[PDB]
């Protein structure tokens, strides 16, 4: 992973966020907090063992974070587990 293609992808989303919403930081950085939220979930060194932050109840704030911005809304899928898709 010299060239992070995948990554780019990634980049393209956040840079695209950071343009976005460059106005207004803090959209920037509640998104961060749920996709820091989002990794103490996925993690199972955690608060506490439970399955707290569902996908689903994830993407509940991730696009309320970015409505308006379908796009971003879209690409989230790809940032996400593929697999599951």
């Amino acid at each position: 992973e010299s060239d992070s293609v995948e990554f780019n992808n990634a980049i393209s989303y956040v840079n695209k966020i950071k343009t976005r919403f460059l106005d207004h930081p803090e959209i920037y950085r509640s998104f961060l907090e749920i996709l820091h939220t989002y990794q103490k979930e996925q993690l199972h060194t955690k608060g506490r063992p439970f399955r707290g932050m569902s996908e689903e109840e994830v993407f509940t704030e991730v696009a309320n974070l970015f409505r308006g911005q379908e796009d971003l809304l879209s690409e989230f899928g790809q940032f996400l587990p593929e697999a599951k898709r």
